[PDB]
């Protein structure tokens, strides 16, 4: 079971789809423009992991809209076996990105164990200083008292065509998906009898 379960916190307007649609890549004309939308789906995505398997580890994660619709059930979908990831924009990373606090807190509520890395999508969105306004307010509130670690990571994406950053986008992923285990776990991708 060569699978990792993960979560997603972010909204619509972040632009996961827009990432995404750059990753788990399909044909001509097929793939069109973005839109958004409130409700509950999955997405499948091969990590390049090793130089000699690199299609040996794919994604799991549950995707919805930082909404009533989904915050409302989300405290039960909460677990250590679940990582998670965060997707704002440049402009979002210093004015909304916040808004996922409620969500990591139901998160920490049952573990704040498993990673969490955000990502700040449409890159161009915002100017060198905007960009900056928002790493260097992002990642000052990272660690406190109540047991909400800081971010794994960080990065930040030109996700609407072919791009060197989704591909920083993976090597953080090959990184964190790797490196982080719940206990000394089976890895996920063993002979596991369901
Ligand atoms: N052109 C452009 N559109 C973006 C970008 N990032 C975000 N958006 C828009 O944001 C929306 C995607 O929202 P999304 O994060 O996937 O929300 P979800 O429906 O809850 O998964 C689409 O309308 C995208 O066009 C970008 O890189 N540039």
């Amino acid at each position: 079971y060569n699978r990792m379960k993960l979560m997603i916190v972010g909204n619509t307007g972040s632009g996961k789809t827009t990432l995404l649609q750059q990753l788990m890549k399909t044909k001509k004309s097929d793939l069109g423009m973005q839109s958004a939308t409130v409700g509950i789906d999955v997405k499948d995505w091969p990590i390049q992991i090793r130089d000699k398997r690199k299609r040996d580890l794919v994604l799991n994660v549950w995707d919805f809209a930082g909404r009533e619709e989904f915050y409302s059930t989300h405290p039960h979908f909460m677990t250590q076996r679940a990582l998670y990831l965060a997707v704002y924009d440049l402009s979002k990373g210093q004015a909304e990105v916040d808004a996922m606090k409620p969500w990591l807190f139901n998160i920490k509520a049952r573990a704040s164990s498993s990673p969490v890395i955000l990502v700040g999508t449409h890159l161009d969105v915002s100017d060198e200083k905007q960009r900056k306004a928002c790493m260097s307010k992002i990642t000052k509130e990272l660690l406190n008292k109540r047991g909400f670690p800081a971010i794994r990571d960080y990065h930040f994406v030109n996700a609407t065509e072919e791009s060197d950053a989704l591909a920083k986008l993976r090597k953080t992923i090959i990184n964190e998906s790797l490196n982080f285990k719940i206990r000394d776990q089976l890895v996920v991708g063993q002979l596991i009898p369901d």
